[PDB]
């Protein structure tokens, strides 16, 4: 069946894991031998990703339509982590919200995070409505819900909300607030969530990974086709550094082949018209002609690495100036923390703006990694692609 | 219940106004039934809209779930003045594609400007499936448009398409090409057709029509809330005309009351903090801040007016420079026509890629007329916003 | 007194008419006629059926068991044409062979288009024996035509075989030659020509006459049952243009009543288990399920009118495509000439294969007509159901 | 004397028994028909056609017209299999009707497998008119019967219906119920029930045996000519395995001399013009062009076998494939149950749809068997040929 990467997330303690567990027992129901217990969930691996280090638990069930990937995380910084570095794809999130707690601080958090990472669809799932005294502490809670999810960019008013309890249905009691809302949940997540797709009708993306020539036929440029389609013929528009090159390819290869289209997650040799060696180079980006354009100043959700992650030691002011690794290419920038923010701790994330030198190709949702000297010193994800301010082209370098 | 706005597009006589005749002939069965003809619809009535004409069919019918507003449409000519203008809204399209001739230009030409003018769903009718012995080529017509829809930015293997014959069903015969292919369409059309909404979740976005001042109290910027929601206290950008101003709305006034916020379609004041009035003007967009950039290039689809709908006497070429008219502002641009174009066809549509002599709020999809002198020559709809390239910038005026 | 419609046939000259004379000659005496002159009967009146005109002389005459309505036509293309549209229904025939002369062409003919519409019983009458030089003649003449009736599907052993002089009949003269003879004539034709029946133990069978809806009842059909009997109940199935429809009669209603029963000769509406109105047509006939086949394709003996007739003016060629009418169904058809012919004249009449563009209900002895836009350009009758070779499959239309 | 296969049909302990050992005495007595006593009658000598198990007594008779092969059955079970596999061949039935029980089930199931046998001609026995004291309920069983007769296609108003008491005639007392009504029996079997006949008027069909080349004249198919005549020079078509070949036969063989005619019965060798061996093979049928169409699908009244009698020793699904074998070729078949039935157990005959995965000579009233590996685990009589269903077509073997 269809496959999904979903995950629950909503603020600690509200029931995320008993959810899943639930989840997998309810779905496990069918006839099973093995299936993740709560403990076995709440006490997740430990993924070290890249040197940062997050505990993930990754649970497998399956539902009458699709084939799910759910990922649960035990604590905040996992899933600030997790959602920053890009480690677990995610397709839709289950935000879990206690009705007798009602949204908390990491409910908007996870919220904005999953919006800020691609997250269109939340189904959102009012847990542990057993422990409530005021059947008026549920309407109000989904109302405060749809509202928060209007304020983070969701259609609140759209968003499925099924209200029950995770325990009731872990420990198989009252159906109408258990096992009833769970299956009521899968069924909103099957079809409130869509399906992931490799984004083959989005204008091309390949970021060159590397240029070389074959005597007699042309400038070859590799890479894999993040997203779209390429075919013979179509014309493309290479960005970044500074440059912006307009031609047409004539030629794809895979596999010792000649091809007359590439789809994304091809790793292919575009060939193409007139250019030569030295006007290509790892770093750019070919893409459909107008689809997109370098962008040289970026707001985005910063984590920084702490020392044992092999990153800083110390803090770092303003104008800090490390190198930004992204897609294949890297760059300088200078970093600008946020008004008030007078340092920028290890260990902490927060929205940072970033200056390239050069315009690269850096959408909004794009991740990044940035480098001092020979270590990394923080991991993001580019949330906004503010205007270039007049001081900000006045910068020195 | 809920409004949908829909019509049907695709290539002339593929089936639209049978298909159209046949859903209200069917959706009239019993009730309060009063349906159009064939006849009545074909022979659309004729709307001049800012001086344009256009022949175009309105019907009404209702599913179970929600009622419809469809536009059918005799003549290309017609759809393509009529989704440039922006006449009405368009939720979503029933594109119909004849099963014996497959996708041909108008076909792909409708997709495209649905997807332009902001159509994010269709639904595909296949239709005259009665004149097809070999379900051989529907199949292949239907992975055909398949590939056509991811082709123009649609979830091409997401998209519901139906196979049938709207001449069966609007004769009543033929059953299952008929009357169950137009009840299957109807579902797809009431599943993947999206209900239009405020869209209160989008970063908000008041284009400014005008600026006041109130001794004492500050600046104040006027103007309709296009999306979103501003809430008093919440910072904002002003953007536009070559500056990028943040500061932060102080109060928000409506029916000469304060109010601590507005959404969508509010007619509204808001002060703003510190700017004074020559600061600011009309024609500048007040936004959440780093939520849109203004653009100085762009790509549009644009209708180029007849000499009597009052455009120009003389088709004008690459490097006119008339004056662009969207939102609340007007800037001069240069036009530079399409490559393989010398000239702007009067009556005519064509994808320009227009120069602003400032950055302007541009988005894609946005709507505007150029003008020459004091009458307007062409509308059009932004489609891209492409890399401003270094001879971009060398021209002058 | 039964009623039973009998004619004579047989070669020109033979003596059909004067048998005919001599019958109402005789049984006016015992007033169980009136007495029709040769001359009367000779010049047989013209009729016109459907625009073909035919001279036949209609007689009616009474023996103490049966009453009697005879044919007796003055030309071969008479008969043919008479047979062909099935003009004058007949129960059995009176052969009529001249014993100086034998069996002719016309005598195998009429014997042959009379096994094709039906007729299984032929009393013969060997006229003329007041010719004869001697039996040898007569015995061996006898012989001839019980083997000629052989030939053509009938038992000539069990067939009566009248020897006589009906001129002599008719003058009243040679008692043995003539009133004896015509006097056996009538015995055997009272006993050997069975009286009609509405053949009621045939699968039913109801051509549909047109379709309407009972609001709360159902789809009702209507038709006239063409043969056996049809019970409220009964399982059935719609045959024609490729539908295979099955179902059951839960309602029959005659005269605004139900019924629990109708037989053929019954004009009713049944009243059709689940079907729409959008699921059935004119032209599909009804029948018990399994009991008869779609052809799609037949030989059949064909009467191409005159344009004094109203049909075409020239002759036709083969691949020649007119509609054709049978029951209460219309399809088109493809034409294909005899071997040999190159051209199908007006007037004449031939063996044609016709191919319809979709199997329908075309059972051997089945009559037809075909029509060029609004005129009727040949008449016939179904002679045999040849299955379909390849290429016929592999028509255009 | 002519020689016509009968039997006697009609429910358990209606008395057919009993009325053959009347019939073997009043003749037994005249003549020589030496009689064969109840018991022995009713103790049928067991008899096997090809393992299928079938209790039938066998008895001849001769009445001064006809000599008669008379066989009666003890059980349901046994006509059912007899006439399914067509064991004994019967040109006309003899139906015995308790006049005190009047028609029973398998009154009504005899006389339909009859019917689909080919049975034209039936002469009923009202039984037991010694046990029903009023003479309307006598009166009431006949019209009961002859509108039963009807129903199954039967001419009901001229089919002889003699009521009596066959214990009577048996134990020779009360000549009007007993030996009169047996002997009203006999005249009305001689004179209802006509005398078969090869039928040399039917298009030629010769099932092809095996084909073998004479070097220098060509290729030859042998085989029985099943019916028609055969001609030198006449057309002729090969069916059967999607294979249609259309040739003409320009020699038939038969004693190692050349004929110019075989008919029905005949054992031949047909030299056909052009083809090669590698074109023909065992199992197709030559026919007259057209003269028959080939068929996929089948409903058919099937016997499954017995363990005992070498059937699957288990029931069978909807979805089996076993073999089928008919005239001279075998063809995989997939069997259906029809819609209720669940299960084929063995020892039970049902109405199966039958596919076969090509289209082979399989008319109605045609047998066949189906076999499991070498085993047969089903004998069958077709009848009826339902079109495929675009779901039939795609089947997959
Ligand atoms: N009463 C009640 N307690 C619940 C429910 N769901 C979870 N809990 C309890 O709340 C605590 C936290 O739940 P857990 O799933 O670990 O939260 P997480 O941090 O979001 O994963 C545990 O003590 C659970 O047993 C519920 O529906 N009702
Ligand atoms: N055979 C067939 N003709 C159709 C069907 N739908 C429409 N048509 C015919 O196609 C022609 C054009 O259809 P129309 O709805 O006016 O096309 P439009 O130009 O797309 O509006 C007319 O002659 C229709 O009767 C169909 O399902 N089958
Ligand atoms: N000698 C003789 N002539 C006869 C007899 N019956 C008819 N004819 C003559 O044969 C000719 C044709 O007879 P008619 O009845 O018109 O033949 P039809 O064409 O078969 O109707 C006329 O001249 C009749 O008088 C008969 O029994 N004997
Ligand atoms: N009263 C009466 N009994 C009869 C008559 N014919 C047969 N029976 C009885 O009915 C029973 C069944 O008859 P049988 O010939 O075996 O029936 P079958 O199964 O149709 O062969 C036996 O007990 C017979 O004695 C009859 O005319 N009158
Ligand atoms: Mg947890
Ligand atoms: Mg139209
Ligand atoms: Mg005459
Ligand atoms: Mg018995």
């Amino acid at each position: 069946k269809p496959h999904v990467n979903v995950g629950t997330i909503g603020h600690v303690d509200h029931g995320k894991t008993t959810l899943t567990a639930a989840i997998t027992k309810i779905l496990a129901e069918g006839g099973g031998a093995k299936f993740k217990k709560y403990e076995e969930i709440d006490n997740a691996p430990e993924e070290r990703a890249r040197g940062i280090t997050i505990n993930a638990a990754h649970v497998e069930y399956s539902t009458a339509a699709r084939h799910y990937a759910h990922t649960d995380c035990p604590g905040h910084a996992d899933y600030v982590k997790n959602m920053i570095t890009g480690t677990a794809p995610l397709d839709g999130c289950i935000l879990v919200v206690a009705a007798n707690d009602g949204p908390m601080p990491q409910t908007r958090e996870h919220l904005l995070l999953a919006r800020q990472i691609g997250v269109e669809h939340v189904v959102v799932y009012v847990n542990k409505a057993d422990a409530v005294q005021d059947s008026e502490m549920v309407e109000l809670v989904e109302l405060e819900i749809r509202e928060l999810l209007t304020e983070f960019g969701y259609k609140g008013e759209e968003t499925p909300i099924i209200v029950g309890s995770a325990l009731c249905a872990l420990e198989q009691r009252d159906p109408e607030l258990g096992l009833k809302s769970v299956q009521k949940l899968l069924d909103a997540v099957d079809t409130y969530i869509p399906v992931p797709t490799r984004d083959l009708e989005k204008p091309f993306l390949l970021p060159v990974e590397s240029v070389y020539s074959i005597p007699g036929r042309g400038t070859v440029v590799t890479g894999t086709l993040e997203r779209g389609i390429l075919k013979k013929g179509d014309e493309c528009e290479f960005l970044g550094h500074s440059k912006n090159i307009r031609t047409v390819v004539t030629g794809i290869e895979m596999f010792h082949k000649s091809l007359d289209r590439a789809e994304a997650g091809d790793n292919l040799g575009a060939l193409v018209r007139g250019l030569k060696r030295e006007d290509l180079r790892r770093g750019l980006v070919m893409a459909k002609p107008g689809s997109i354009q370098p962008h040289q100043k970026v707001e985005a959700q910063v984590y920084i690495l702490t020392k044992e992650e092999g990153g800083r030691h110390k803090p770092f002011v303003s104008h800090f100036m490390p190198v930004m690794f992204s897609l294949t290419w890297d760059m300088a920038c200078r970093i600008i923390l946020p008004p008030g923010k007078e340092l920028a701790m290890p260990g902490e994330d927060l929205k940072l703006t970033l200056i390239l030198r050069q315009p690269m190709i850096l959408e909004k949702g794009q991740r990044f990694t940035l480098r001092d000297g020979n270590r990394t010193i923080g991991t993001g994800l580019v949330t906004d692609t503010p205007a270039m301010t007049e001081e900000d082209k006045n910068i020195k370098w």
